[PDB]
This record gives C-alpha cells, sequence and structure tokens, in this order.
C-alpha cells in the first residue's frame, strides 16, 4: 500500500463535474531507484535529493498514472483521504514542476478527525489550480496521445506530508504522468523509493 | 461614500505587507533590508485606475483579471505600485497579516507573472486566530521561493536604473485572498513595480481598481 506505519492515503482522485476522474487511487509493491527521478524536480531546498537524505526513505513512493482526459467547465477539484492512528495536524505541500522548475507550490493544513476507531484527514473537493485547469484544457487540446505523452514526460508534482507539530516527514510521493485511452481508462502503479 | 481608504474591505484589511532580506551578520546585530512595506496601523478616497489598462500585464483564462474582476466583487480589487529597494546568503522572507470581523480560513496565492504568463505560484492557507474582539491572519516569515530570490540577485547587478525599470516593466505579482469554505473572493491585489533611488527607500501608491 501507499502508506506508512504512521500514515496511509486511502483514495486520492483529482475530476472535474459540470464525475470524470483523470486520476483514482482506491484504497508486495515494486522498487525504483530515487537518483533516476532527481532532474524531475528542483535540486534547491524542498528537492527529492536533500529530502530523502533527511529521512525516513521508507516514507518515499512514485505515483505513475495514465490519466483520462475523455471527457470550458466546470468545478476542478482534488480529495485526499488519508488516516493515522496517532492524534496529528498535518502539512501537506504540493508542488506541481514544469521541466524540474517548480511552478506552482500548494501548502494546506488538516487536523486529524475520530471515526471508527481511528484518525481520518479529509482534504475533499479543494479547487484545483487555475494553472493545472488550463494547463488540462490544453493537454486536451491535442490531437495525438503520443502528443500528450510528450508533454507530460516534463510534467511532476511533488507531495510532501508532514506532522505539523514535529516537522518530522510522514509521505513523500513523486507523481509522474501519462494518458490512458477511454476503454482503459485511468490506471496507476506505486512503487516505493530506495536509493 | 463606500469607496476604500485603504487597502481592504469591510470583510478583509491588509494590515501589514513585506519582503525582506536578514543578512548573515542579522544573529549577531539585527538587521532587516525592506524591497517593500505596506502598513496600514492607524490612517479620504484612494485613486481610482481602469484595470483594462493592466489586463495584458497579467494572466490569461482561469484567474486572469478580467475573470477575476467578472467573477467580482468589484470593491475587493486594488492595484499597488512598489518603488522597490534594490540596494542591500541570507534570509529572504515575505510577511502578512489580514484582519476580519469574521472568522474564516483564508486561502492566498501569490502569482508571479513574466510578460503576463504565470511563472510561478504560491498558495498558502491561514485559519483566524480571534484576539481583540476581532480575528487575524499571520502568514509571517514566508521564505520568499528560489525564482523571486534570484530575480532579485540579477537584477541588483544590472548596471542602470532604467534597465531595472525596463525589466520591472514586464515583472507582475497578483495576489487573489478567497475565503477557502466559501471560494468568495475576498481581497485582489495587482503589483507593478519599479525600483527607487538608493536615498529613497521602498514606497507604495495604492489605486481602486475600477471599470
Ligand atoms: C517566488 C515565488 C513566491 O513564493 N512568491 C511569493 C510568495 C509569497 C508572497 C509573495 N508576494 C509578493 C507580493 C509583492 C511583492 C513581493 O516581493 C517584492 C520583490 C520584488 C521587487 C522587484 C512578494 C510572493
Ligand atoms: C493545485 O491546485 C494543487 C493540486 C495538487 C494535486 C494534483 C494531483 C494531480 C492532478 C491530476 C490531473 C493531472 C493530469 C495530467
Amino acid at each position: 500500500g501507499l502508506g506508512t506505519a504512521r500514515l496511509q492515503l486511502v483514495e486520492f482522485s483529482a475530476f472535474v463535474e459540470p464525475r470524470h476522474l483523470f486520476v483514482h487511487i482506491s484504497q508486495p509493491l515494486e522498487s525504483v531507484d530515487v537518483r533516476q527521478i532527481y532532474d524531475k524536480f528542483p535540486e534547491k531546498k524542498g528537492g527529492l535529493r536533500e529530502l530523502y537524505d533527511r529521512g525516513p526513505p521508507h516514507a518515499f513512493f512514485l505515483v505513475k498514472f495514465w490519466a483520462d482526459l475523455n471527457w470550458s467547465g466546470g468545478f476542478y477539484g482534488v480529495s485526499s483521504q488519508y488516516e493515522s492512528l496517532e492524534h496529528m495536524t498535518l502539512t501537506c505541500s504540493s508542488k506541481v514542476c514544469s521541466f524540474g522548475k517548480q511552478v506552482v507550490e500548494k501548502v494546506e493544513t488538516e487536523r486529524a478527525q475520530l471515526e471508527d476507531g481511528r484518525f481520518v484527514y479529509r482534504l475533499l473537493r479543494s479547487p484545483m489550480c487555475e494553472y493545472l485547469v488550463n494547463f488540462l484544457h490544453k493537454l486536451r487540446q491535442l490531437p495525438e496521445r503520443y502528443m500528450m505523452n510528450s508533454v507530460l514526460e516534463n510534467f511532476t508534482i511533488l507531495q510532501v506530508v508532514t506532522n505539523r507539530d514535529t516537522q518530522e516527514l510522514l509521505l513523500c510521493t513523486a507523481y509522474v504522468f501519462e494518458v490512458s485511452t477511454s476503454e482503459r481508462g485511468a490506471q496507476h502503479h506505486i512503487y516505493r523509493l530506495v536509493r
């Protein structure tokens, strides 16, 4: 699963409704060397290189998305649902990167809620960046999915989830993107990152 | 009249804004340099500028001035013209404080734009802190992201003020403060820039954006 003893992703969708899901995770994982994807994110402070060093290594995951772009709007949303057995306040940083430069950093806070003898963190129907909405509307124009893939090889997201009070890193997920077909809806493959 | 006297509405007032750098020496004898600074501690109607005149200086489609102005409310839109002081490996930071009569979760987006295209964007949320009968939203000492720090380091090495001014002619910043829960826009500030002259520190002029 995508998670640690301390925090687990329970669900993630980005979608549009005027529900079409561009990407959806509902909840022995393969390994990939983090060195392979250093040049996908900025090398300054808050870079994958210097984040993995600080540890803990077991908290770093890669998610590859085959996004469904078959659907001017519209409400454009992200929904995330995390859970834990300990009571925490989360800070969720999302850095949208184009050619390894950060073009958007979005910083959210979510306080734990008690539900069925576990703590849930609901960041539901958060409005998508104006930048992603515009990018999506242009991406959908492209005549060929090989062109959509060419444009996405340079487009990445890094989401760092911290224990607010302690600053302890809990989850670091790198996201990479291609496009799926219609008959073959959104798909993903979650990997663990190792050095 | 109900025309703004400062940068704020009845729902949300800027208290203080500043971009600064603290030299490494700051730990020994404290000092900070203000690139720009707005203080509305203790206060005539503001002047008006037609938002159409600056459309092409900001991004387009979703979250471009024209669409933001279209969604409204029209009284929440301001233009700040900064004369930045560029005469100073330190700490580059941004501090903002807003006040409200009501309890809200604010979302704050800052969009750095070059020739009118979005380049770099920072989005933060701040929950209300209830103090002396009113709520305060404090976003103090946000690290300046590395694009603005590289930009400042380059701009300051230019041989001539007129060249700094020509570069800054195509450098703008759009700030949208929304009620995170309801999505209603509270405050939209467009920033245009020039250099000030070494002996004059940072200065600013605030305008109402009209149409
Ligand atoms: C570098 C991207 C980023 O994070 N920018 C950022 C972050 C928080 C707040 C702001 N706002 C802002 C608004 C007006 C002026 C500012 O700096 C002035 C320096 C430029 C003078 C030439 C910053 C931006
Ligand atoms: C910006 O508003 C922050 C959003 C951060 C999470 C985005 C998750 C991925 C978006 C899915 C759509 C991309 C398909 C190419």
